């Protein structure tokens, strides 16, 4: 099934996202943006929890899960400012949203009511997440127009 | 209307299931499996509560309900061991699930978004119920391989 | 620097172990061993925490970290009983122990006192972990000599 | 009362000897992953040492000279190959512990040593309880070990 | 013997560091950076506590201590901005780190396991201290690129 394979790929996408966020925390910590680093660490953990929630449902529903490699994050080689990092995180959340939507489309096709119900809170959370990351990126982009200004607002926490 | 008939039938199915669970409690109690009996009795009440939830929604949404007979459970006559009981209960939940999924299909066909929304927690509850029942059944089947060992699932656990 | 390369590989090893524990949880859950599944799930989280610890230390000490792929867990495909799973986990912990000891050796050669100090609690944790896993494996191997009896370990402990 | 003073001194040795045999049993059980039985033996080891300390305290107070002897190496641990073997040795140890205290009380009685006899009473009653408890466990172990793996239940649950 | 010398020098280095931090507080206070001043004063007290810890250990281990002069701080004659102060304090911690590592190599050579164990928490504290000072210096150097902005760090953090 399309639905089985896609359900597995969703697990992989959550854990990939978790590792991309961790990469982002490392870039931030290495460049002394400790606040932004903490934010990314927290998000890394929450994406892994999403992945675990998908594994749990799959196990219950007898959807076979085979854990795939979690690829090495690559965007961290090109980041040179906070803006770059937040833009890559926005793109990551857009891609997490598209993958949930593909999954839901396959479930809709299959008349898989339980899967569609399972996905609903993640659809709504993805709305919130893309909105939050978008908002931060807009703030970052504005503040960084003045030297030092952005730093003064990582310091928060 | 098909949606309406299937909504009525769903009430029947929940009450049917409640009675099959009661039947299972009886067989266990009669055979001194008081733990498994308690589990079945609790599930009997819960099934009945599901029925009642369907009745309440129906009443709100002006879906006419006419209570049907609650058929007599038939599988107890055959049961010989706890394995046979838990297997019949798994089959009952699998049928509870197919019934909900058919009602959801009818609702989808009719664009009845309210009914589809109302069913969603039931869809997810059935996933959990089939998993839990399947798990117990696997334990029962394994433990019963050694004489008397299953009598420790009951007394210890449950 | 061997030291810096080994410190990076230790992060990958912690995350690899996290994913192998998750694969153990899955096999247990799929096979209705919910007790053992939960044990594996918890140990998965803890191994990730260890990896996070090494990342944080590295950031503070200016050891550059580049996240590597976390390879797909392999042992899963061939597990057939709980004994097989627990045996693979013991072998993982034994490997986890050797990796830390090799890192410590490289640190000792370099006179890297800070890294040696950082590693001390992990050395002692591994002793505890290998002991605990070996002890569960011995119980599983003994109990599984009687059909169904091991299904008792799970339900109780 | 040279006999008495002697046997009292040696009773300290006997308690500490028993403490070490319990410790040995704890080690055998830990090394073989019976952590439940191991903990029980470790606790009994501490308690036998306390009994010895009680004998020493009483002797100091009653001007009975104490000279601490070597505590012999435990040797039953070489032969042990199952829990049954361990618990049988521990039963034998307690039965020996009881005989040693009765011989001490016999010597006190002969000497009209009312204080020592009073001091020993709670110990005579404790040994009754200890031999019963150990005998009961050994009976359980012996029965459960008739089915492979089943004794691992005793450990994991109880203890 | 060299361990004994290096262990006395370590006490000296901690007290010398204490005084340098005190100098940094004075410079900040005089220049109305009261937040940075209080941070430096806190670090001054803490470096003195570390020296006292070394003294206590030495007394216990019969390592004879003879207290050396605390030299007059001199970096404070040349500081013109907060960045210059923080840079000096980074160099200070880097030298405190070096002195601990020298001492640990000497204990290692002598197989002095007690000394090496005593040092372990200090090795890890120095990693944290250099990281923290490094991070503050990065923030100061960035924020000082806009006139007046660094006054924001002083009031907000610290
Ligand atoms: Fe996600
Ligand atoms: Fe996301
Ligand atoms: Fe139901
Ligand atoms: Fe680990
Ligand atoms: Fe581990
Ligand atoms: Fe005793
Ligand atoms: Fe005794
Ligand atoms: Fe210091
Ligand atoms: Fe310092």
């Amino acid at each position: 099934e399309e639905l089985l394979d896609l359900f597995n790929r969703q697990v992989t996408q959550e854990f990939t996202a978790s590792q991309v966020y961790l990469s982002a925390s490392i870039w931030f910590d290495q460049n002394d943006w400790e606040g932004m680093a903490a934010y990314m660490l927290a998000q890394s953990a929450e994406e892994r929890e999403h992945g675990l929630g998908f594994v749990d449902f799959a196990n219950k529903r007898n959807i076979p899960i085979e854990l795939q490699a979690v690829p090495a994050p690559v965007s961290c080689a090109e980041w040179s400012s906070p803006e770059d990092v937040w833009q890559s995180i926005l793109e990551l959340e857009q891609a997490n949203t598209r993958s949930l939507l593909n999954l839901a489309e396959a479930a809709s096709t299959c008349h898989d009511f339980a899967v569609m119900a399972f996905l609903n809170p993640f659809h709504l959370q993805q709305v919130n997440e893309e909105d939050k990351i978008g908002s931060i990126l807009a703030k970052v982009t504005d503040e960084n127009r003045t030297p030092g200004l952005l730093r003064s607002l990582d310091v928060v926490s």
